[PDB]
């Protein structure tokens, strides 16, 4: 009962510490295996590239005050500290879309009112620290009890679908940068190049298909059991290596490759330094802004709380075989305090990433080797340890000096890897199965509890409502009112607890939503 | 059984006629279905393109005396006549590699000795007619009882493997014609074009994958039974149409498309006409050549007999559920007589095609709709009829006036179709399963009779001998002694009946070889 209220200050934090910390030597010792190396290799690539993309976007939005080096430093430090001290070290922290939206909105507001951006960020971070401390001290993290699988399913489905859409849009942009022309006259990034878009498409599709086939090879009957396990664990590194070697042989064609800043320096050394004074550098900071910085801090608190808590709920489901324990009070305090203290040095705030954390958990799952003939395998265990997260964060931080190795990797392989991640993230959601059941005839449906106890036409209405909510949320995100997206999602909790009981019966709701 | 000897002249032919002809109205009536249209559409494309390729090669070899129009006319006429009068109308006649080798060798011999090529062909055809008549009149087609599944498996495996190899070599040649260059300066088929090789590869792979996925969609549970059957039957036409539309939308890049001669005319109107005089056109024909033309007639007879009878054996296996009957004496007489009479008009000889006939039979197989869950489907029936063969031959003959429609179809789609055909032709051979069983561990082998009654290491030696024979035959085909390939295959019949019993026991041989 981790969500019960105890009635004493900081009770949940003490309970989480006492529950999780004694397992520390086991956490250190569980990392001696060959699967952990493959997980590290996969998640390092899964986590490095979004940092570069969001750093480029952030540098574009904020006129070069924050860029790629700041994001890399923040990711490395926060990931190392969280994996060393967190109660759930399987979460992966990073940047996200809503954080970028908030940063751009706050930059516009600061520019309009003739205020300094970084000092405002400092005061926002201080207020966020105060609010998070006050929330944790009152055991305010027990409201996660009211987040039903309704909201979790909506959130996960929307996030994964958006992930896939952005991957396909990134592929599409190349076909407009390097179009297919009749004539290519002979001649500062290159533009209008031959054989580039088609080669990128081929590399992406090849990486995705090799990864998928190697993953399917695990459950086959060829070769020995040990060889099958070893080859299946290293499927994605093998795909990446094979496609990189294929691309390396063809040297006539231009392909875009990874770029990483060299050296540990701030993006704009002329404008700012590493430490941002809280009282103003060139101008005095007005006290009214110091007092009024609470509202953006409130918005950041709501965003971080929603994202982190929903991700922790999704990761710690009962069907995923999580044993050592979960922390709902310690992780929130760590993330909030570190984010608030990051404001002093001009670094962006971070939150737990849903797809990255789910992929990290999936990479460490060990299935039963005694697969029943013609039966879907069942999870045997999950390797709980802290070494992989620390290693991933350290590699992300250390990538600034490994530019020579990284400049040999094209982006299409990463596109294929992202496509595989997004596709495999959608197979763990009940909404996906209930959505596939629409096409199938009513007599082939499985023996799930929402099929036997619920009429066929009363189960499709639930899916219709969920899809309507997902579409409304996506539409709101796409328009100029995206800053209200974290609030609107929070409005699906009353909907399940105030309006759904008026339509569905209790016995139908208990089996449909569980 | 049709392979017994009766002891009276033309006994087998009379028995075949009396067995098959009464089913004629059923043969006409069984063609009223939607699957027959899909079969016609698939096999028309499967049969048209090899005619064009072999016509080009034949025109290259024989200095324009025989080309594409002659091959098209011969294919159309012989296919129509055979499908109207044959005892097994599911065979598809056409040209093949060994026939091309014999034609080139005979052309070289005629050029060396200063003789006319077409008159020599006329006399060779007359001697072939005489030999085939003498062979049939003595019930000489009872020796097919000695062709064990050993030889049939070797032949089918070699043919399909060569098919796949030629498809991949054609793709490689496409790559070599239009290389990937750094610069493409602007300046008789086009050469050194951009975006051609990669687009051709993409079209081939897309066609193959769409066809495979639509074939797999048949056994799923989505949609109704009628919709599943209809979509599965038309999988290959749908793939072709989709990829043709995809290629048609992109109008910037050059891709090679089907070319077909226009009009019904001989390839070289100056050199020759439609009728070849048997006594010599410009020079008297020496009688010694007339007498001595028997040896090439013997070679042609051996080739046609072997390949046609092995194809008829493969098609009429007991596991394929053939009901109406088979003809081993009527088909040989028809093919031999038509080939011999083709010499007078300067047309090439034809024989049954193994891959084409197997594909035609597969396209007409109806499986049981009551598929057991998690079980391989069982064949329900095969549609026996004469309409599809006549329609395919008529379409092949008529394609000389449909050039406008055909000039919009690229060759990469046909490459993908050929790849699918060659891949699906290898799944009906026991050698394929026994070759896959090498990789699997000894405890996962199925309950086939060659697993229970034969030791594991004594069933791998059989496969090793078969693979050695296949490799030796391929090596012989590749070198300059390819003209002896039909003989060497015929030497595998004594090997199974004189030497294999000295190694294997009767119990092992009876289960390993049917």
């Amino acid at each position: 009962d981790p969500l019960l209220r105890t009635g004493s200050v900081f009770g949940g934090l003490v309970r989480d510490v006492r529950r999780r910390y004694p397992h520390y030597p086991s956490d250190l010792r569980d990392a001696l295996h060959s699967q952990c190396v493959a997980a590290v290799l996969f998640i390092y690539f899964a986590a490095l590239s979004p940092a570069i993309t969001f750093g480029g976007l952030l540098g574009e939005k904020t006129e070069g005050l924050m860029g790629v080096s700041e994001l890399i430093v923040s990711t490395a430090v926060l990931g190392v500290l969280f994996s060393l001290l967190g109660a759930q070290p399987l979460l992966v922290v990073g940047f996200s879309g809503p954080l970028l939206v908030f940063e751009e909105a706050f930059f516009k507001f600061c520019r309009a009112q003739d205020l300094e951006y970084l000092t405002g960020r400092v005061w926002v971070g201080l207020w966020l620290v105060v609010f998070v401390l006050a929330l944790v001290a009152a055991e305010g993290s027990f409201l996660v009890r009211y987040i039903s699988p309704f909201t979790q399913e909506i959130f996960a489905f929307l996030i994964s679908l958006i992930f896939i859409y952005e991957t396909f849009y990134k592929l599409y942009k190349v076909f407009t940068e390097h179009p297919l022309l009749p004539f290519y006259p002979p001649e500062p990034s290159p533009r209008n190049q031959p054989n580039t878009a088609l080669l990128s498409l081929i590399l992406m599709l090849g990486t995705f298909f090799i990864a998928f086939f190697l993953r399917k090879f695990r459950n086959s009957r060829f070769l020995g059991g040990k060889a099958r396990r070893i080859i299946g664990d290293f499927g994605i590194p093998i795909s990446i290596l094979v496609m990189v070697l294929v691309d390396y042989s063809i040297t006539d064609t231009y392909t875009q490759k990874l770029t990483v800043p060299t050296g540990l320096s701030v993006t704009s050394p002329d404008k700012r330094s590493w430490f941002i004074p809280p009282l103003g550098s060139a101008r005095p900071f007005p006290p009214w802004m110091m007092v009024a910085a609470a509202v953006p801090a409130l918005l950041v608190l709501i965003l971080i709380f929603m994202e982190t808590q929903i991700t922790a709920l999704i990761v710690s489901q009962k069907a995923r075989r999580l044993l050592k324990g979960s922390g709902f009070h310690l992780d929130l305090l760590l993330i909030g305090s570190l984010g608030g203290l990051c404001g002093l040095f001009g670094l962006p705030w971070l939150t737990a990433a849903t797809v990255r954390s789910v992929t990290h958990v999936n990479a460490l799952t060990v299935m039963r080797t005694a697969i029943a003939p013609g039966d879907k395998p069942q999870i045997q265990e999950v390797r709980e340890q802290r070494v992989t997260g620390v290693l991933i964060a350290s590699l992300v931080g250390l990538s600034i000096v490994m530019g020579a190795v990284l400049r040999r990797i094209p982006l299409a392989v990463l596109f294929g890897i992202f496509l595989y991640m997004g596709v495999t993230s959608l197979s763990g959601i009940q909404l996906s199965q209930r959505l596939l059941l629409i096409l199938m005839p009513a007599k082939h449906h499985p023996e799930q509890p929402y099929v036997t106890k619920v009429k066929t036409w009363r189960m499709h209405l639930f899916t219709c409502i969920q899809l309507g909510c997902i579409a409304l949320l996506w539409v709101v995100k796409s328009t100029a009112a995206s800053l209200a997206f974290p609030f609107l999602l929070l409005l699906t909790v009353p909907l399940r607890h105030c309006l759904l009981p008026r339509l569905f019966q209790d016995r139908e709701l208990q089996a449909l939503d569980s």
